[PDB]
Formats: structure tokens, C-alpha cells, sequence
């Protein structure tokens, strides 16, 4: 009674173009089997959110990837979050939740829009740029590592480690293979700056280490849960701004809006996280027999939740394949649903809002000049390169 399609939905050609087969996928039933990799995906807007909001039966501990951590070995050690359950995942995600606080963002936002300013000023001297390096790199590669408390010499291992995690993520295909084939220095570097010895004072690193004395994490918790940070705080940003920058490159109509109305900066990065949504995929595990949408999954199954697709589902969203800086965007799933949803999505909307905030009082019109090659990951959606011309405001 479940349709079986034989959609990868890992492969370049879904990269290339995922919206038609989404659709096959939205379309077919609420819930799907995947024959290329033996897993349930689920793609309705629906479906996405049921699951997300179930954790007790779909489970992260066994992996939020394609691997059963009950049947494989995990590929680095388990976080202590992402793939925790309650009420193990309870405390560690207090503690990020605590030090990644509303009252901590009072602190950076200066030194973020700040640098963001500086960023389109400084962009906007050169003329023809590449809106993927010089920007959705350039910028938060410019506060997130000082942020952290981060030392200089090493940096150039970041964003080559958080590719590998979202790789990861993925089947036992050539993304996969080739990123755990090029790791050991990596997580060398990502590891060694985890102790406590390695992170700046004031800075997020730090701020964890000094939570171990509470009594809600352990003094040898605190460097994986840095590592959560290292994994997902950089990369995630770099392709939710890629994604707002594409958004507005692709409709001048928008931009124009936004210009007119800079405060709209905050819920326009919003819907280019809905829009674009940069983390398309996660897994989740059944802990039992379970009944979604008709369809009985027995225990220990793997279900995929095509995240981009929930966020244009007909059924939930109108006109979803057009970007709306003023759509009522709560309630989209780019930055999850339930105990696990972002949280770092204060630093996240952070930085996209200041940058959103810059070009939308310094920049006249961005318009594409260049050849678009798009960047391909197991998880995250993006571009590698983006040339645009910026015309002063
Ligand atoms: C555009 C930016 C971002 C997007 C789209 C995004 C997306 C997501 C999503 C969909 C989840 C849910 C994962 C799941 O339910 O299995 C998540 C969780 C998480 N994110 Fe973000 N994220 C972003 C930025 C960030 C930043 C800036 C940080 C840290 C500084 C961060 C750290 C985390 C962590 C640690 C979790 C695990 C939370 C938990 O398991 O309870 N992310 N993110
Ligand atoms: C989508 C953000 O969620 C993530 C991604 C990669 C790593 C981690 C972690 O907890 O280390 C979390
Ligand atoms: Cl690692």
C-alpha cells in the first residue's frame, strides 16, 4: 500500500534540479519507500512535522543520518545533542541553549553588524564579485570563529570539516566516501581546538567549559559540545546567506521592497530559509511499530524527512516556489521542529539579519554576471560560486 519509487534523492541530478521530483514525491502518498537505500522518506509539509514532534518514536540516538548507529559504527563519536534523546539530550541542549542566549547575542550584535557594514562596503568597492566567497564565506568566517574564541592559524579547516559532517549525513555514495577519505586532518584540527586551553575568553568554547560546574554538563562533555558548534554553527551560514543573496539576485522585486523597508531584513532571511532551506534532509529511526499516514513502519526503520520539500508543500504554503519577505513564515521546518530545533538559530538570524540589514541600505540592484555552479552535499543545498555585480544605493 506504500509506493515504492526508485528516486535517489542523494544523487547530482536531484541536487541539480529537487523540485520536480519533490513534488513525485509530495504527490505519490504521505508516505514513501525508497528502493535505492531501503528507508521511508516522508515529504508532505504534514508528515515532516508529525515526525519531527515525535521523538520518542522517531528517535535521533541511532543517527540522523542513512547509518544505524545500532548496526554500524559511527564514523566520529556521537554528539551529544543532535543525536542524543531525552532525557540525555535534555541537559547538554540547556547548556548550548544557555550560552548561545538572548543575552548573549546583546553582546556580538554590535561587532556582527558591524562587520557586515564593513563587508558590502568593502564588496561594494570591487564591483564583480563572487557573492559565495566574498560574501557568504567572507562574512561569517569573519565574526563566527572570533566569536567562538577561536585561534588564528587553522581556520582553513573549517569549513572543509563541516562539509564532511553534512556529507556524512548521507549513503555510503562518492560524497560520502570521498569526504571521510580526505578527514584525519580535519577533525585533528576541529578536535584539538575543543579543549578548554584552546578557547578565547568570552567567547562560545569558553563559555561551555565554564558550564561544567553546574552540574548539568561534565567537565569531559564540554569539547563535544564545542564540536556541535564547530560542526554546524559556520557552514549552515554560509549557505543561509548564500541562499538569501541568491534569493534576492533572482528577484529584483523583493530586493526592492526590502530597500525601501530594511527592518524587513529579519523575516527576509527567514523565508530564504524556507525558500532555499540549506538543510534539506535528516533521518530519524523508529523505537516501535508505528502508523503515519496509513502506512504501518515496523521498529528500527529508517524514515527521511525531506525538510525543503515540507517547506513547499502546497498543501501547507501558498504560492511556496515564490520568495515573499513578508510571508508569515512561522511554522517552517528549516530550522527543525521540536527538542531538536536550531539552537543556534539566534546566531543564525543574527547574522543573516545584518547582512540582510547592509545591502538593503547600501546596495542599489545585484544582478547575476557571471556562470552559477552549485555546490553538491548529502545535507546542505547551496552554491559554490555566485557572481554578481553590486550597484551602489
Ligand atoms: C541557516 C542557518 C541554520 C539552519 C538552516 C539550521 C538548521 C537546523 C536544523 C533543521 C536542525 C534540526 C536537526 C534535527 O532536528 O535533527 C538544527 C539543529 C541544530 N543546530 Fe542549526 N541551523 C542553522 C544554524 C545553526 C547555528 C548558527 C548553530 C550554532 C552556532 C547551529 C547548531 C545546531 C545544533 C547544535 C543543533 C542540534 C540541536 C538539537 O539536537 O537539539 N545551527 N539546525
Ligand atoms: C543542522 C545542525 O545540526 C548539526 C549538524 C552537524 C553537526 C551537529 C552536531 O551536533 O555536532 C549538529
Ligand atoms: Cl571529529
Amino acid at each position: 500500500t506504500i509506493p515504492h519509487l526508485a528516486i535517489d534523492p542523494f544523487s547530482l541530478d536531484f541536487f541539480d534540479d529537487p523540485y520536480p521530483d519533490q513534488q513525485t514525491l509530495r504527490d505519490a502518498g504521505p508516505v514513501v519507500y525508497l528502493d535505492k537505500w531501503n528507508v521511508y522518506g516522508v515529504a508532505r509539509y504534514a508528515e515532516v512535522h508529525a515526525v519531527l514532534n515525535d521523538p520518542t518514536t522517531f528517535c535521533s540516538s541511532r543517527g540522523v543520518g542513512l547509518s544505524d548507529f545500532k548496526k554500524e559504527k559511527p564514523w566520529r563519536p556521537p554528539s551529544l545533542i543532535l543525536e542524543a534523546d531525552p532525557p540525555a539530550h535534555t541537559r547538554p541542549r540547556a547548556v548550548l541553549s544557555k550560552v548561545l542566549s538572548p543575552a548573549t547575542m546583546k553582546t556580538i550584535r554590535d561587532g556582527f553588524a558591524a562587520a557586515a557594514d564593513a563587508k558590502v562596503d568593502e564588496l561594494l568597492q570591487r564591483g564583480c564579485i563572487d557573492a559565495i566567497a566574498d560574501l557568504a564565506e567572507a562574512y561569517p568566517l569573519s565574526v563566527f570563529p572570533d566569536a567562538m574564541g577561536l585561534k588564528q592559524e587553522g581556520r582553513e579547516h573549517l569549513l572543509p570539516y563541516a562539509g564532511l559532517v553534512f556529507n556524512a549525513f548521507g549513503p555510503p555514495n562518492e560524497l560520502r566516501q570521498t569526504a571521510i577519505e580526505r578527514s584525519a586532518p580535519h577533525q585533528a584540527y576541529v578536535n584539538e581546538q575543543c579543549q578548554r586551553p584552546n578557547l578565547a575568553p568570552g567567547g562560545f568554547g569558553a563559555c561551555i567549559h565554564a558550564f561544567t560546574d553546574t552540574g548539568e554538563i561534565t567537565p569531559d562533555e564540554a569539547p563535544l559540545l564545542v564540536r556541535s558548534l564547530l560542526s554546524a554553527g559556520l557552514d549552515t551560514t554560509v549557505n543561509g546567506i548564500g541562499a538569501a543573496v541568491y534569493c534576492l539576485a533572482r528577484f529584483p522585486g523583493e530586493l526592492q521592497r526590502l530597500r525601501s523597508d530594511p527592518t524587513l531584513a529579519r523575516n527576509a532571511f527567514e523565508e530564504a530559509v524556507r525558500f532555499e532551506s540549506p538543510v534539506q534532509t535528516f533521518f530519524r529511526t523508529t523505537t516501535r511499530e508505528v502508523e503515519l499516514g496509513g502506512a504501518v513502519i515496523g521498529e528500527g526503520e529508517k524514515v527521511l524527512m525531506f525538510l525543503g520539500s515540507a517547506n513547499r508543500d502546497p498543501r501547507r504554503w501558498s504560492d511556496p516556489d515564490l520568495y515573499d519577505i513578508t510571508r508569515k513564515t512561522s511554522g517552517h521546518v528549516g530550522f527543525g521542529s521540536g527538542v531538536h530545533m536550531c539552537v543556534g538559530q539566534l546566531v543564525a538570524r543574527l547574522e543573516g539579519e545584518v547582512m540582510l540589514s547592509a545591502l538593503a541600505r547600501k546596495v542599489a540592484a545585484i544582478d547575476i554576471d557571471g556562470p552559477v555552479k552549485r555546490r553538491f552535499n548529502n545535507t546542505l543545498r547551496g552554491l559554490e560560486s555566485l557572481p554578481v555585480k553590486l550597484t551602489p544605493a
